[PDB]
């Protein structure tokens, strides 16, 4: 896996954006999280029938974009993969329905997209050893999960704001909520890219309230992700840095992949990119925790490859050019 990354969510489904055969799509991109999983009644059971192609082309393309290097990722979420692992049962029927999706597609690892059902129940206190079952039970089959494939496999996440550096204001319901998730599988974790986009706005770790959609943002988000943070307002309750290779952005491909805003343009994304891994600064009001920066910084999320496709590559192109620079 390279050092500075593209990874685009590419839809298996038309939603007006169209839809891209997997030998299609631009090579620009490195990873390709196919997206999604489907559950139905049990809300555990992950099921994926592919949008084009016999079950047999589909793992073909697959087959041919490992073969060029590329990692194809199977992401859990989306509207109809609501996933609840309330406990063991689920737990397990989750474990086994996803192994058998890898086995059956040859997937080179997990995504996990859920933006539902993943709440901090009271009581649960301690981002270090989570109590809610859905959370204790995500932990546990996603560790699982990653433990049966080798000798590399891939797990990235994309959360909501709210669950990551949301923590930083409160620990409790969705607030926080991934931070023991997180942390419980950090060692098996390849890379996380928080959604910076239909986010109004976040609290960096200077206290100042800023506006998603600005290189200010941008870079006092994800500088939470590169440095750690205290909790809750608890000072002594700090969540540790991760890797900075462990560290990505997730953007919007095209301002209308965001409905609710989010969108940065390339120009001003650059500004925040060159002050994250090489600690140049912009002129902007957040200030970098370290001078001069995170080189390993492992590089940026969209959604989405068929967003990106329809608004001139723009993404891909201005961020390729960008890393390979």
């Amino acid at each position: 896996l390279g050092s500075k990354l593209l990874v685009g969510y590419w839809h298996n489904f038309d939603n007006g954006t169209g839809i891209i055969k997997l030998k299609d799509v631009s090579p620009k991109w490195d990873v390709i999280n196919v997206s999604f999983g489907e559950t139905g009644g049990d809300r555990s059971t992950v099921e994926f029938s592919p949008v084009y192609g016999t079950d047999a082309d589909f793992k073909s393309d697959i087959s041919y974009l490992k073969s060029k290097g590329k990692k194809v990722v199977l992401s859990i979420g989306g509207q109809n993969g609501v996933v609840l692992l309330p406990d063991n049962a689920a737990k397990d029927r989750f474990i086994n329905s996803i192994q058998s999706l890898i086995d059956k597609y040859g997937f080179d690892g997990i995504d996990i997209d859920l933006e539902s059902g993943i709440y901090l129940n009271g009581n649960d206190t301690n981002f270090k050893n989570p109590t809610t079952p859905q959370i204790v039970n995500l932990i546990s089959a996603i560790r699982t999960i990653s433990d049966h494939y080798g000798p590399d496999f891939l797990l990235s996440m994309a959360p909501e704001t709210a669950y990551v550096q949301g923590g930083y204001s409160a620990y409790g319901s969705i607030w926080g909520a991934y931070l023991p998730i997180i942390y419980g599988v950090k060692d098996k974790l390849t890379y996380i890219h928080v959604q910076h986009y239909n986010a109004g706005s976040g609290i960096g770790m200077d206290g100042n309230n800023y506006n998603q959609g600005t290189a200010d943002y941008e870079v006092a988000m994800a500088d939470m992700l590169l440095h750690g943070f205290p909790v809750g307002g608890n000072a002594n309750n700090i969540f540790p840095a991760l890797r900075s290779d462990q560290v990505m952005i997730g953007l919007p491909a095209a301002p209308a992949a965001a409905p609710s805003g989010g969108y940065i343009s390339p120009t001003e994304m650059k500004k925040a990119l060159n002050y994250i891994i090489k600690g140049v600064p912009f002129g902007g009001k957040y200030k970098l925790s370290n001078q001069s920066g995170y080189p390993a910084f492992r590089g940026l999320m969209s959604w989405s490859i068929n967003w990106d496709a329809k608004n001139n590559f723009e993404f891909s192109n201005n961020y390729r050019t960008y890393f390979d620079g």
